């Protein structure tokens, strides 16, 4: 007897401990609050302060931030961050994402106070971009 | 007569997240993250038969209670709200029966030993289908 | 008697693939992957009722084929295996009511329309709710 | 001002960013390596081997040879170069380089065992996962 044969799986040992080496559990878990999940948003604008609670089934996320000085937050996939958020325009921030680890797509993200009385989100990874529109409750 | 046929290239897609959240597929996601890609560690405060059971992981921190013979509430394994139903098989093993709050699915159950050794022992069942986990006092 | 308070550290976690097999866990990981996080390019041959559309992203090219008016089995968005009836609303518009062949959860469908602007329109419902993708000749 | 409470009425193209993000690569992965459980076909016909991996969701095949470089992927789907080496007369070893980007070192190994098992071995910076099989 050498390898061949039609081999039955008797004993999988430890693969959550791998997943975990891997990231795959914080893909999970962003992955079904960012593209499961139906948001709701909460902004408070203090000045150039802004507090954003997106509130979902699964999870309820709370950022912090004053344009012009850096925070940490997540990628939309879950990955830690270094967030700068500018004003583009009078109405329109835009935030520049650095990796705290490992390699990836280039992201950022948009938020717009449009004329039209809607906020708008993009999310860019190498210049394909997610959007998001919401209106007043 | 209309001829859909085409090499077809997409411009949109809009409202999936709604589909998938009408779906449950955020909660099953979630409790993926948590049981199966996550690397927990347990915390237990018995006194009697009540229990407190806080499973920590990178991705959530869950805590339950519950006290054996009392019917309570908690989640299976992929997020689905169950009733569930603790009763001692033995002094040191209690066996926990679960029947859905909604829908159908595989007959679900978990088991909490102590082991002469002072092992814990959580067993885990789906239908025929086993899984141990299998831990130590830190 | 047993005491089972502690911190406790796992060891071992034995078989847990098995039960997220019994559980469906694998047939929605595989769908949303296709679904949820793939851009799509869809082929389609039309010859009278009979559909042939083969769907290619990174991850899988999958080819499934109907007949309007005769049922037949695919998997709802989520990955569940259902039965299907596809009947024409219009010459430009096919709907199609799906009921899961195990199991309970919202009631779905789907639509596929060419418009006269040459786009083919994919919805797809779960109970009230409605995703809907767009898509244009190469 | 931003400040509200403020409702979602459009989501557009999250697949196109999820693609990618490799988003797909690693669900589609582990809907076959983590959720489901596996069949092995081996054909051993000297040092060249035919690997089939059957679940409900996915077959995959690789073919490889002692000592030759081939492409499969990591755990996690991504494509690497692999090297398999004999450890032992009884043991073989793989390391794995990424095509593309930055990981976890990664290895597998594949022991016939002298009890009639076949034990699988994976790794990601020291981490193990055991896969033990018997014959059918
Ligand atoms: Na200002
Ligand atoms: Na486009
Ligand atoms: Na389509
Ligand atoms: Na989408």
């Amino acid at each position: 007897p050498n390898f061949s044969g039609n081999w039955k799986i008797i004993r999988s040992e430890n693969f959550e401990e791998l997943l975990k080496v891997l990231g795959v559990n914080v893909m999970l878990a962003a992955i079904a609050v960012a593209a499961a999940s139906k948001p709701a948003v909460e902004i408070k604008q203090e000045g150039d302060t802004f507090y954003i609670k997106t509130s979902t089934t699964v999870r309820t996320t709370e950022i912090n931030f004053k344009v012009g000085e850096e925070f940490e937050e997540q990628t939309v996939d879950g990955r830690p961050c270094k967030s700068l958020v500018k004003w583009e325009s009078e109405n329109k921030m835009v935030c520049e994402q650095k990796l705290l680890k490992g390699e990836g797509p280039k992201t950022s993200w948009t938020r717009e106070l449009t004329n039209d009385g809607e906020l708008i989100l993009t999310m860019t990874a190498d210049d394909v971009v997610c959007t998001r529109v919401y209106v007043r409750e």
